[PDB]
């Protein structure tokens, strides 16, 4: 069967790691956040189809601009992406969970709103979290609390606990070498081990600062590559992606790379 949720052209590394995917990318502000700070939603004009929403979430004191490269790189390959900032730039964890949820909550409501550039745009049922460190650990807790998400992309994350065990949804873990905030093997990595429900994988950029997989990072074309795949195969069901989802890159940019319960296109062996 064609599945119904298949959009753009047959990935390739190449196309995975440029600057953009196949489609055409607009954006607005959140006239009246509901139950969030603030938020900027990033859509395809031309996905053909409706498409998954993703919402991000920033780490302590830090704003939309540290995650706004996710909204183009991952609403060009087919998907709503609403960055935000918190009620407060202090809001801890818990509170960065509820305020991602509540921004998924507004894509929802705006899909059905006629004057709204995402009008018709969104599927509902498919929605995905990501996040920086204690926005990571938020988006964590919002798999742990709502397993109906399709796939996590966290990054950097920090919880004040590192045990995700009941998180059921498809995780995906950037982490930074060199992390100093929060150490990767006191956070990140103690995060991914303690997953055993899951699709999962882990990636550790070599050289990394806390900030590594924010706007501006050196490795766009790596980074990108894997969250537009692990959400294409997740959110979409895309066996198109399996390979590049559950893959060891093969990069020199890695310094760790782990991976469990992810099929890669290798049959049953």
């Amino acid at each position: 069967q064609t599945n119904p949720y298949a959009r753009g052209p047959n990935p390739t590394a190449a196309s995975l790691e440029a600057s953009a995917g196949p489609f055409t990318v607009r954006s607005f502000t959140v006239s009246r956040p509901s139950g969030y700070g603030a938020g900027t939603v990033y859509y395809p004009t031309n996905a053909g189809g409706t498409v998954g929403a993703i919402a991000i979430v920033p780490g302590y004191t830090a704003r939309q601009s540290s995650i706004k490269w996710w909204g183009p790189r991952l609403a060009s390959h087919g998907f709503v992406v609403i960055t935000i900032d918190t009620n407060s730039t202090l809001d801890q964890p818990s509170s960065r969970s509820s305020q991602q949820m509540a921004a998924l909550r507004q894509v929802a409501s705006l899909n059905g709103t006629s004057s709204s550039p995402i009008y018709g745009k969104v599927d509902t049922a498919r929605m995905g979290v990501m996040g920086w460190s204690m926005g990571g650990g938020g988006s964590l807790i919002s798999a742990a609390n709502n397993p109906s998400l399709k796939a996590a992309a966290p990054q950097a994350p920090w919880d004040s606990s590192t045990n995700f065990s009941s998180v059921t949804v498809p995780t995906l873990i950037f982490a930074c070498e060199n992390d100093s905030i929060a150490p990767v093997n006191s956070s990140a990595l103690p995060i991914y081990d303690s997953m055993s429900r899951n699709a999962k994988q882990f990636l550790e950029i070599n050289g990394g600062s806390h900030s590594c997989a924010n706007s501006g990072n050196s490795n766009q074309a790596l980074i990108g590559k894997k969250g537009v795949a692990w959400m294409k195969r997740f959110m979409d069901n895309d066996t198109r992606y399996s390979t590049f989802a559950c893959e060891n890159p093969n990069s020199t940019r890695v310094s760790d790379f782990r991976t469990a319960n992810c099929s890669g296109g290798g049959g049953s062996g």
